[PDB]
Formats: structure tokens, C-alpha cells, sequence
DNA sequence: CGCGAGTCGCG
């Protein structure tokens, strides 16, 4: 199991489509060293450093959240059913009505319009909100995607500047 | 008419 990583007051909420193999064993969110999330989020300008999946829990100092849509492990994310995403994302609603983040970041495009029930969704900021909580849908970090790390980067980049303080 | 559903080839 993966535990969330939430509190109120954060910025920034991640959220994934469900725990990968390694993810799952190590209790760490994108644990396997193929996937791009730290490097990115770092490198987007939300930590002073590239964490390692261990230090996760410090996310929160950086006031930034992460969680899943699934808790269902998988090797790729396409395993996961709609059904299983659109409850998924019910749940999701009750934890940002619950800790309230400035933005809920999905990383999966079809993750969003699957778990918000959406169509021809397109990258980057949505007109939908959660109250106070602005949406946004940011390229999934997974080496699987053919999304560069200059492309990713840039992606998280918009939404850091883009949370004025 | 519209609408809502039913893999391949890419680094």
C-alpha cells in the first residue's frame, strides 16, 4: 500500500493513476528510478533538489501533496479500468474538499477525463475546479511516455509560476 | 442528424 502524502495549506496536490510494482513494495510514491517525477518537479522549480521517493514525506515542507487515483498496483497505468478510475476519482473530490490544495495536478490525461468524467480534455489548466482548488492536467512522468524531459519540465514549470504567492 | 460506445505505432 501507498500512503498519501496531504495536509492543508498545500499548493500543489499530485495525483497518479495508481501505485507501479516497485512503488508498491517500497511504500514510496513513483519509487522506480525509470520514472521522471522528481527529476521534473525539481527541476520545475516545487523542491531546492531532486528527492529521493524515501524523503517523499518532506514534500509537504515544499507544500506540495501527492496521491493516486487507484490504490490498485500495476505494472502500466492502461491496466487500471475506467470504472476503477471514475470511482476513483469520487474519492479524490473528498480529500481536496478535505485538505483544500490551491491546485489538484492529474499527471494522465485520460487519468482526468476518465476519473472527472471529460471529453477532448486538453493539457494544462481546466475551467473545472474543486471550490477554492483549480484543476490541472500535467503529462505523466512515466519513462513509458514519449514526452521528453524538456516537454515535462516546461509542463510543471507553467503551473509553479502560474501559483502566484 | 448526435450521441455513446467498440487498437496501433511512436523514443
Amino acid at each position: 500500500m501507498v500512503e498519501d502524502i496531504l495536509a492543508p495549506g498545500l499548493r500543489v496536490v499530485f495525483c497518479g493513476i495508481n501505485p507501479g510494482l516497485s512503488s508498491a513494495g517500497t511504500g514510496f510514491p513513483f519509487a522506480h528510478p525509470a520514472n521522471r517525477f522528481w527529476k521534473v518537479i525539481y527541476q520545475a522549480g516545487f523542491t531546492d533538489r531532486q528527492l529521493k521517493p524515501q524523503e517523499a514525506q518532506h514534500l509537504l515542507d515544499y507544500r506540495c501533496g501527492v496521491t493516486k487515483l487507484v490504490d490498485r498496483p500495476t505494472v502500466q497505468a492502461n491496466e487500471v479500468s475506467k470504472q476503477e478510475l471514475h470511482a476513483g476519482g469520487r474519492k479524490l473530490i473528498e480529500k481536496i474538499e478535505d485538505y483544500q490544495p490551491q491546485a489538484l495536478a492529474i499527471l494522465g490525461k485520460q487519468a482526468y477525463e476518465q476519473g472527472f468524467s471529460q471529453r477532448g480534455a486538453q493539457w494544462g489548466k481546466q475551467t473545472l475546479t474543486i471550490g477554492s482548488t483549480q484543476i490541472w492536467v500535467l503529462p505523466n512522468p512515466s519513462g513509458l511516455s514519449r514526452v521528453s524531459l524538456e516537454k515535462l519540465v516546461e509542463a510543471y514549470r507553467e503551473l509553479d509560476q502560474a501559483l502566484v504567492v
